[PDB]
């Protein structure tokens, strides 16, 4: 009862802190800062999705060994959540930001000049392992410098980036690969595969800059490297609105107070410290929480990912009734139709609740599901795409908000990275179960993800109101 009484105070305390620094240039800095890396996180799905199964340049395994290509990319990106959420609750959030961007830097960039399909398997995972980690330990460290006023709108806000790292790949891939001229053992795949690194790398560069989150440094002792991260804050945002001579008033905050066989040691430590976080996620304080996420991020990304497989092989056969080209264009305008979910969500995410965004975004979605079992022609099925995309991504947003909302600090991205990792298995599933659905019948691909949808909004209306309320 203590430990829970002394973080309320914290956290009381904290959003003063924070309403006295205020919101201004530091914010939108760190902004952009971890804007790049969910743009590399955004490439790296890009790639993974389209290009990476040998569209065409490849062609150097078998259909099976396409199929795995990906799945395995999937479940390192699983891994990868699942790691760097549990480690960065215990190292720091720039931390293991920096380590998951040098991993996956470091693996997209090795993949470029292998020789060999079995070790740009292995390059590929190891990739996807590294840049796992990005959204769950961005969103949390983003939303520990954020007051609760506008909170939501702020995180809402930070989505974009993932959309734009989406087009950034797309237009690349568009304009390297069908230029096969560039080639010079080296082609045009390892070309793409090469620029689409350079937005992680941007991202290490400006991330360095950055300071540590003070929440975290009060969460674990460390009072005085939170205070000067705070006047940083507070004297950055200042002298930006034209006030340097205002004086940082705090004076205390509250705190929660061989060589390599000292390694084995600590890393055994320190495992057992994440999966303690883990276990402690379904304990009686937050079983039900956690279980009811678990249903709203599984269904939810089940649907997606089982329809967005479903949707080419759907126009293909509307074809056949009736190019990497067409490819590009409609991955491209797949992405591109998001923009307005997103700004309309990040402008009505404090206005009317993240639950209410919520369920009616996951109707919306379920209707526009149910509305692609009457597609008649390649035309309609793009618009019914986009229309489906743009009504769903503010679910999505909306379950960010909540997730980083609905758990205290010193677990956030553990949790937020179990679920990320669940959401990772429920594409693979999904993926994987669409497929199997490729042309058996059409209703009941459609019906399965409708149903899923139903389910996920039924769990998210049972969901606790976070709106109001300081960061716990
Ligand atoms: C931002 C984010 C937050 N949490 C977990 C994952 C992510 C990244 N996204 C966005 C999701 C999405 C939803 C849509 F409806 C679309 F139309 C679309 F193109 C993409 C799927 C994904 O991988």
């Amino acid at each position: 009862a203590q430990r829970r009484k002394e973080r309320e105070e914290l956290a009381q305390q904290y959003e003063a802190i924070l309403r006295e620094c205020g919101h201004g240039r530091f914010q939108w800095t760190l902004y952009f800062v971890l804007g790049l890396a969910l743009m590399a996180d955004g490439v790296e799905v890009f790639v993974v999705g389209f290009v990476l199964p040998s569209a065409e340049k490849d062609m150097c395994l078998s259909d099976s060994n396409k199929g795995m290509l990906g799945l395995i990319v999937y479940l390192g990106m699983m891994v990868g959540a699942f790691l760097w959420g549990g480690l960065a609750d215990r190292l720091g959030r720039r931390q293991c930001l920096l380590i998951s961007l040098s991993v996956n830097s470091v693996f997209a960039f090795f993949s470029s000049f292998v020789q060999g399909y079995g070790t740009f398997l292995f390059c590929r995972l190891l990739s996807g392992v590294g840049i796992g980690g990005s959204i769950p330990i961005v969103f949390s460290y983003f939303s520990e410098f954020l007051a609760q006023e506008k909170r939501g709108e702020h995180l809402s806000w930070l989505c974009m980036f993932w959309m734009i790292g989406g087009v950034y790949a797309a237009a690349m891939a568009w304009a390297i690969i069908p230029h096969y001229g560039w080639s010079f053992q080296f082609h045009s795949w390892r070309v793409f595969v090469l620029v689409c690194a350079f937005p992680s790398v941007f991202a290490i560069g400006a991330l360095t800059t950055q300071p540590e989150s003070p929440r975290f440094f009060l969460e674990n002792g460390k009072h005085d490297e939170a205070w000067m991260v705070l006047k940083q804050v507070h004297d950055t945002n200042m002298r930006a609105k034209g006030h340097p001579e205002r004086v940082f008033s705090v004076t205390h905050i509250k705190t929660i107070h061989t060589w390599y066989q000292r390694w084995g040691v600590r890393a055994l430590s320190l495992g057992g410290q994440v999966w303690g976080n883990f276990l402690s996620c379904f304990g009686p304080e937050y079983r039900r929480i956690t279980l009811m996420m678990m249903g709203v991020w599984f269904t939810m990304s089940f649907s997606y990912y089982g329809l967005t497989v479903w949707f080419p092989d759907m126009i293909r056969h509307l074809q056949a009734v009736d190019g990497a080209y067409m490819v590009y264009f409609v991955s491209f305008l797949g992405t591109l139709a998001v923009l307005p979910g997103n700004i309309v969500s990040a402008l009505l995410m404090d206005k009317i609740g993240r639950l209410r965004m919520l369920a009616g975004s996951s109707v919306m979605s379920c209707v526009s599901c149910f509305f692609l079992s009457f597609g008649n022609s390649e035309s309609a099925m793009i618009a019914l795409l986009c229309l489906f995309g743009g009504v769903s991504i503010a679910s999505w947003n909306a379950l960010d908000v909540l997730t980083v909302e609905l758990y205290p600090s010193d677990k956030r991205t553990t949790a937020f990275g179990f679920l990320n990792a669940l959401c990772k298995l429920a594409a693979v599933l999904g993926i994987s179960i669409f497929t199997s659905f490729v042309g058996i019948t059409k209703a009941a691909p459609i019906l399965f993800a409708s149903a899923a949808l139903a389910l996920g909004s039924s769990l998210a209306l049972k969901l606790p109101e976070t709106r109001g309320q300081v960061l716990q």
